[PDB]
């Protein structure tokens, strides 16, 4: 599968580490018109979080280069401009955050490229999120979202628990990092990060409700943002239609963790804290320790992620799947 990557922050270069290793996945050329060849290099090479890449890293004028293969590099601010039918480009994926509706992430199927997958949740593209509803994708639709790495931690959580034990409702909190600097439409947002913590609004709870359709209307919750390294935990306290033990659950997520949501969805009993998973490649990593139950229908799950690798992963993920089809 012939890919090409638009736009190079934190995930675009996180996207491309993963599908440089991926054996079906061939990345053919990258588009950023903020950055040069040189600093893409560098930022590529280098993550305070992540580690040195493991491998060589360099350029010349008209490529990346990255243990020797060469990736043609592009600084077009309109991708409808880009070669990607000439390139023969079969999935674009946009991780610029601004070309995530229908009619923007067009340009790239306007370029030549087959299918699109945008890296950020859209109010009109098609969401999916692996483990949760990627069989209910169909190869007509050429242009389609991951959600978002909070959502994607969620829901295969929020699915293995409905289907269980069935979720009545659920109130949630994300204890989040900062994972980049991501202010006048968030005044708290806008207070230095560094020493404080700092109440947030999400949408993630109820995006959830998009690919699980059953847990419509079902969610909501709030996030505490605080300065820790790229990993954050989701808090989940639900009330259950079915009564139930701790012990159940911890079976129940167990068994999918290493059953049908093997390597979306992990779990552990271990005494970790957020920096045991930088690297992690799970959507969602079960705390079972953390947990805590109160009655037989009124649990609090906690769930940890990193923020940028799993979802990371997910997108490489939902773009040979999408291929496959
Ligand atoms: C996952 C990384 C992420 O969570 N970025 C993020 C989201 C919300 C806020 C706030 C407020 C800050 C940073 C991801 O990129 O999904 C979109």
């Amino acid at each position: 599968v012939r890919v090409a990557i638009n736009g190079f922050g934190r995930i675009g270069r996180l996207v491309m580490r993963i599908a440089l290793s991926r054996p079906n996945v061939e990345v053919v050329a990258l588009n950023d018109p903020f950055i040069t060849n040189d600093y893409a290099a560098y930022m590529f090479k280098y993550d305070s979080t992540h580690g040195r890449y493991a491998g060589e890293v360099s350029h010349d004028d008209k490529h990346i280069i990255v243990d020797g293969k060469k990736i043609a590099t592009y600084q077009e601010r309109d991708p409808a401009n880009l070669p990607w039918g000439s390139s023969n480009v079969d999935i674009a994926i946009d991780s610029t955050g601004v070309f995530k509706e229908l009619d923007t992430a067009q340009k790239h199927i306007d370029a030549g490229a087959k299918k699109v997958v945008i890296t950020a949740p859209s109010s009109t593209a098609p969401m999916f999120v692996m483990g949760v509803n990627e069989e209910k994708y169909t190869s007509d639709l050429k242009i389609v979202s991951n959600a978002s790495c909070t959502t994607n931690c969620l829901a295969p959580l929020a699915k293995v628990i409905n289907d269980a034990f069935g979720i009545e409702e659920g109130l949630m909190t994300t204890v989040h990092s900062l994972t980049a600097t991501q202010s006048h439409k968030d005044w708290r947002g806008g207070r230095t990060a560094s020493g404080n913590i700092i109440p947030s609004s999400t949408g993630a709870a109820k995006a959830v409700g998009k690919v699980l359709p059953e847990l419509q209307g079902k969610l909501t919750g709030m996030a505490f943002r605080v300065p820790t390294v790229d990993v954050s935990v989701v808090d989940l306290t639900v009330k259950l239609n079915k009564e139930t033990t701790y012990d159940e659950i911890k079976k129940v997520v167990k068994a999918a963790a290493e059953g049908k949501l093997k390597g979306v969805l992990g779990y552990t009993e271990d005494a970790v804290v957020s920096s045991d998973f930088l690297g992690d490649s799970h959507s969602s990593i079960f705390d079972a320790s953390a947990g805590i139950q109160l009655s037989p229908k009124f649990v609090k799950l906690v769930s940890w992620y990193d923020n940028e690798y799993g979802y990371s992963t997910r997108v490489v993920d939902l773009v040979e799947h999408v291929a496959k089809a």
